[PDB]
This record gives structure tokens, sequence and C-alpha cells, in this order.
């Protein structure tokens, strides 16, 4: 599977069916439907005793883990019942500016998109909680080229040493709290994963605030490689998946 005319999303219900279930992401955000829901709870983010150890290529995009063995950096409040511990983090961008976001709002594509993900600790492991329909959250937060962040240049300057399929690097004391926007208003849905396995087990917190970065630090992520070392190069460039059907779903609002 891909994102390439042969492998791309319109092609990965043949090996995973759940592509075409009731509560696949992404999705549109159309702000005028969803719904003002005054119960919903503030977000509580807790990732002062985050412990980065490292960031891989793993074909797809990249992603920087962290040691989830204990309640380090955690997410919690919102439409959220219990701790969710965070797993990884990873983007999802396009070869220009005006495309690489998944999620869109009033049909608005963003140069691209942040996924925290998180797992509930009722189940004990993250492999347990993709099995549950509560089992995860992902926070969602798009990316708006303008002024550059500096809490993402420490992430972009070691994007070279991680260039291939395969490849990982050591990525210790980073600090995602340098990700975040100012205003923690959001969007919440029941969803999937938008990569095969495509799980329907994600309570999805889009972020209504954007973040800015700066037009090379973009650049930057477009310079990865889908394929292995040594084999013909592939521009990791547009491994986003395109909007999929509400389907009776509805979007809540905390604002
Ligand atoms: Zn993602």
């Amino acid at each position: 599977w891909g994102y390439g005319k042969h492998n791309g999303p319109e092609h990965w219900h043949k090996d995973f069916p759940i592509a075409k279930g009731e509560r696949q992401s992404p999705v549109d955000i159309d702000t005028h439907t969803a719904k003002y829901d005054p119960s919903l709870k503030p977000l509580s983010v807790s990732y002062d005793q985050a412990t980065s150890l490292r960031i891989l290529n793993n074909g797809h995009a990249f992603n920087v883990e962290f040691d989830d063995s204990q309640d380090k950096a955690v997410l919690k409040g919102g439409p959220l019942d219990g701790t969710y511990r965070l797993i990884q983090f990873h983007f999802h961008w396009g070869s220009l500016d005006g495309q690489g976001s998944e999620h869109t709002v009033d049909k608005k594509k963003y140069a691209a998109e942040l996924c925290l993900v998180h797992w509930n600790t009722k189940y004990g492991d993250f492999g347990k909680a993709v099995q549950q329909p509560d089992g995860l959250a992902v926070l969602g937060i798009f990316l708006k080229v303008g002024s550059a962040k500096p809490g993402l240049q420490k992430v972009v300057d070691v994007l070279d040493s991680i260039k291939t399929k395969g490849k990982s690097a050591d990525f210790t004391n980073f600090d995602p709290r340098g990700l975040l926007p100012e205003s923690l208003d959001y969007w919440t849905y029941p969803g999937s994963l938008t990569t095969p396995p495509l799980l329907e087990c994600v309570t999805w917190i889009v972020l209504k605030e954007p973040i800015s970065v700066s037009s090379e630090q973009v650049l930057k992520f477009r310079k990865l490689n889908f394929n292995g070392e040594g084999e013909p190069e592939e521009l990791m460039v547009d491994n986003w998946r395109p909007a999929q059907p509400l389907k009776n779903r509805q979007i809540k609002a905390s604002f």
C-alpha cells in the first residue's frame, strides 16, 4: 500500500475492507453543521515529563517515538474518558503548500497536519487499544505556511539522517509542548487510523487553531524518500488520505 497511482488510497479497500467502513477518517469539518456541545470539558495536555527516544522513516512518514511505559506525557479531559498515553507523533504533507492536511475545514486544505497519537491505559498496551472503539485519541493540528516555528527546528535538522525507509536516529529530550497552538479549542468525532489497517478505534481531536511554519521548514519535509536506500528515488510528498463520508456521525465543537 502507498500513495502512488497503483497503491494509493483508492486501492486500500482490497487488502483493508474496513476502508469503506462506517467511521473512517479523515473527514471535512463543516463548521456550520458541527454542533457546539456545552458538555465538553477542556483538553488536558500534560507533556512536561515527556521522554522522546527516536525518529524513524517508516516508508510513509516519519514517527517521533516516546517512552510510554509510564504516564509521562498524557492527554485527558475533553470528550475523553480515562488517561491516554502519548506513543508517537507524525505528519502528513503535500508536494505544494496548497495541500497536505488530511482533515479539511469547510473544504480548506492546509500545508500539513500533525498527529499526536495516544492510547488508553485501561487496555494495557497499544496493541490491545487498537482493538477497542475508545482505544485511541489523536490530537490533530494543522500547519499553515508563514513564520517559522522554533520548536519544530530540531525535528527538521535530523531529517537528513533518516532520508530513506528503515532509517532511524536517537532523538531524546524533544519537547512536544513546542508544537501546540495557543488555543486548545477543538472539534471532536469518532473516526479511524488514516493509514492501513484503518482500525476504527479513534476519538479525533482536531485543533481549531493552526500553527505556522516557514516555507523552508516544510521544504525539508519534501526531501524525504518513500524508498529504501539503494532504490530509485521517490520523494515522500502527498502522503495524505482524501476525505471520507461522515455517514450520520456528528462533529461537535468545544466553542
Ligand atoms: Zn496521521
